[PDB]
């Protein structure tokens, strides 16, 4: 489930 | 289901 | 679906 | 659906 | 429907 | 109807 | 109706 | 009347 | 009326 | 009329 | 009247 | 008066 | 007239 | 007057 | 005046 | 006059 | 004066 | 003096 | 002068 | 279980 | 089970 | 009346 | 009347 | 009428 | 009067 | 008239 | 009628 | 009716 | 009927 | 009926 | 039926 | 069939 | 049948 | 089956 | 089957 | 079987 | 089997 | 097997 | 083994 | 072996 | 052997 | 030794 | 009645 | 009968 | 009967 | 029957 | 029966 | 049988 | 056989 | 056999 | 054979 | 054997 | 063997 | 062998 | 041998 | 050995 | 050598 | 040899 | 040295 | 020599 | 020199 | 000289 | 000097 | 026997 | 015996 | 022995 | 021997 | 010999 | 010596 | 000499 | 030897 | 000299 | 020689 | 030198 | 000269 | 030489 | 000079 | 100068 | 000049 | 030497 | 100055 | 001046 | 003026 | 004035 | 004035 | 005035 | 506009 | 507006 | 408006 | 309103 | 609204 | 609103 | 609430 | 040289 | 020298 | 020179 | 020079 | 000269 | 300059 | 000066 | 002056 | 003045 | 002016 | 202020 | 003002 979070990241890193 | 997030990342960095 | 938004995402980074 | 978006990235990149 | 879009890229490639 | 772009293509290629 | 340009274009590449 | 240009470029091309 | 025309084409070719 | 230009066609082969 | 130019051909040709 | 031209050509073939 | 040329022909055709 | 090269055409013929 | 050659063929055949 | 020459056929014939 | 020939003849052939 | 020959001509067949 | 051959082919015929 | 948390620090780092 | 609070640890220092 | 002529051919021709 | 003609050429024929 | 003009042909080659 | 011509015929004949 | 003529001959030959 | 044509050619070859 | 025609051409060719 | 027409060719070309 | 037109070519070639 | 279409093209060729 | 569309091209070139 | 369409071609071309 | 396509072609192209 | 799809392209290309 | 697709590649770029 | 995911490409990017 | 995951990407990208 | 999960890495960035 | 670890960092960054 | 670990950090700490 | 020890340390850290 | 004319015949000779 | 007609040939010869 | 004709014809001479 | 013809023949010369 | 046509023939032309 | 056909033209061309 | 033709056009020419 | 159609050709172009 | 058709070729192109 | 094709050619363009 | 093909194309196009 | 191919290429052009 | 597959190039295309 | 599969190049694209 | 593979690029191109 | 390279990276792009 | 590899990456990228 | 170290780390990251 | 170690971290990284 | 040790921590730290 | 030692530093803690 | 003949002749004569 | 057909032929004239 | 048709040609002449 | 005919005529033209 | 023919010639005409 | 001929032919007629 | 055939003509006259 | 068939020929065209 | 033949004449014809 | 084949021509046109 | 001919046709003529 | 030549052609005729 | 082929083709024509 | 070939013609006519 | 020739021609017709 | 070439012609014509 | 082939040509065509 | 060619033509052609 | 070119053609063609 | 390189084309065209 | 390079293609071509 | 350019291009590609 | 620059690539195309 | 760029475009690439 | 730069955009590409 | 941007990306990118 | 800074990164990224 | 800033730190890091 | 503390806290860092 | 002045932390230290 | 060839040509076409 | 292949094409395309 | 290869052209074609 | 291998492409390509 | 590189690709194209 | 690479290129591609 | 490199690179990726 | 830095980095890479 | 900077980046980083 | 800075840093991380 | 000496961490603790 | 001195601390802490 951790999956989603780090995808999540690369999201909210890149905004 | 982080495919969508994965993807939406590459459109996000593009733009 | 992630298909649309990789699509996409040709679409905004050639513009 | 996909294959629209597809083809009007082929238009856009060649303008 | 993209079969017009295919088309119009040929015009517009060889403008 | 695509097929009248097709055509114009080949008088704007050889012009 | 694209007979029309086709034929045009036998004219505009003998030319 | 697709003819007429027909007919047109048999000259065109002979000259 | 393409009738002259290929007459005439049947002139030009052998001048 | 094409009788004209296709007689003259005649003589001008032949000359 | 192309019958003359008819006739003037049978005159060219014999020369 | 084609038969004037015709007449010569008799003429000319048998010269 | 014609009657004079065609005379003619018979002359010097038994030349 | 075409009498005369009749005639005459009588006399070629048979010398 | 005719006549006159008309008489001279008679004389020229059966020479 | 032609008379002289058709009398001299008679000779030239019967000789 | 074509009597001397005329008569000349009935001589010529009797002979 | 055709005279002479006619005569001429009953002593030639009479012979 | 006429009379002399005259009376002489009476003669002739006569022998 | 810690992987979550471990995720979970990087999103809210690049925030 | 100390790794949980150690993670704890990471998230609440960059928060 | 052909007999008129063909009369005048006897004695045209033995003159 | 050919009669005439025809004796004439007796007379025409033995002078 | 023929028989007129084939006697006139036997005068008319006679003379 | 082709009574008078075959009368002379038979003295320009006998002359 | 032919008589005298007749009875001419009948001299004209027996000279 | 070609009979009337056919005579009038033998007169119109031996003039 | 190519008899009058045939016959006509005998006439027009010896002229 | 062909046997006018060739007929006439031979008319025709003669002239 | 190809004869027809085959004749009639003779005929426009002659002319 | 070509045959048709053959001999019209001779016709049409040599007008 | 194709003879009946060849033939008509040699007509449909040659016009 | 491409017999059909081939010379179909040669038709449309030379037009 | 391509044969069928490929002179569809030809048409195509020449129109 | 390539082939097919070949022989389509020629098609498609030049409309 | 990539022969098939890569064909395919090509119909659907000159589209 | 590389080579499939390769065509596979070029088609999918060529759309 | 790289090669596979590798190829992958080029279509997973270019979608 | 390393290559496998570098490729890997390519998929799992550009999804 | 630190090959493999410091490969698999690089894909658990970028999911 | 510092050299495992160091990378095992690099994995436990972007995870 | 320090070296393990110190790299054991970033580890127990980032946890 | 021959004898008749025979007759008649001395009369008109010895005239 | 043909005496008859002989005897009146001599009749009409010596006149 | 060619007989009477015959005699016939050496009075229609003589005449 | 030729005889009597040719007996005609005498006749309708002489005349 | 060429014999008839022959005289016939001497006939027709002697008139 | 050519014979007649012979004669029948002797006949058909002295007419 | 072929004599009877050749006869036979000789009296289809001189007709 | 040829010689057949040779002389038919012969009539066939002289009618 | 080739004889016989050139033959035929003559034939068919007089008619 | 191409001898009968091209004489089967001359037939086949002059019908 | 190209002759034959050669020659066969003649007829082809002609007809 | 190119011949052949060659050849055959003018047969299946002009088809 | 590029000439074999140059030659079958050009029936290919023309078909 | 180039000039081989350039060749065939020639011959794949334009089945 | 790398003109081998350059060629053998544009036939797995156009395929 | 970097061409060598370069070269097999254009044919395993186009595949 | 370094194209070599430069190269290489092209390959193992387009892979 | 950093060049072949900057060069490899491209291969290195696109594997 | 420190180009050379920098350079080494970007290949250590991104392992 | 810190710059070397500055650069070697990159590397340290990244492994 | 005092930044070599903190540079020093800097390596030392991230080992 | 002619005797005979030749006596009757002096009868038949002067009657 | 020709002498009996003489004397014959003095009787049969003189009737 | 032609005497014989020589004399009978005497009697057939002045019947 | 040519005598015996020649004789013939006489008799034969006399009729 | 051939003036046995010239000789028959006479007869077969004059018949 | 004409002489004994001459007297000859008497004997030969009045025969 | 010819004196006695002279009297031999008498005798065989006045039999 | 020729004389013969010319001679031949006289014959053969008045018949 | 032809003296000799002419009165030869006058035998071969009386007779 | 050719001597021959002129008149041979002479009977096999006018027969 | 033609007076001996001339006289020598008279013979061969009256034969 | 002719002279000559002309008598020659009156004997070789009447033969 | 050539002359006896151009004889021939007179009597070949004309059969 | 013309004169003694045409007068060779009518013997080498009429032979 | 041309009317050798032109005779010449008569010659070499006729024979 | 031409008259030279164009008498020239008949003679090789008619040979 | 071509003039042998240019006649054999003409025999070549008439036949 | 064309004539004299087109004369030549005439020549090089009945050859 | 063209015309020298045109009928330069003719003999260049005819040849 | 392009009429004479379009008759320039005629020559190099038919050598 | 581009029809004079027009022109002077199909010069340039047919050569 | 892009005709000119376009007709220049026919000649520079057909040279 | 893109119609000049489209021109002209056709020409620096097929130079 | 950018349509001038374009066209630009064609030009700068197939040079 | 955009649309000038992606044009200027392919121009400073394929430069 | 950040359309704009994007395309002078590509621009300052493929410079 | 973002959107215009993310695109402005693109740019002062790749420049 | 963090969006933006998140957005700008990209722009003031790639700077 | 942490959230824009922490996103403004990366903008301050990354400067 | 704490998390407001945690996040502060960060931005005060990274200053 | 050519010339031998071109008139083989004639030959070769008109068989 | 060119001559010669373009006349050898005349014969190789009308075989 | 190029003419040389120009015309090896046409006959390469029409084979 | 260029016109070498021009037309040297035009050979190269109609193989 | 860029002009041969140019021709030289048509060349290296079209193999 | 340039434009010497650009046409290279050209060259170097379609290899 | 930059056109230069450009160019160069489109050589440098098509290699 | 970054032009010419921007434009090497394309080199460099594609390389 | 950072562009340089910022562009040589580029360049050093894709080497 | 922070901006020089922040752009060398990119070069010297990269590096 | 504080920016400058910010970025100049950066730097200096990426090097 | 405690900015300057917190900024001044993260440079000398990371040297």
């Amino acid at each position: 489930q951790a999956e989603i979070l780090r995808a999540y990241a690369r999201i909210l890193e890149a905004q």
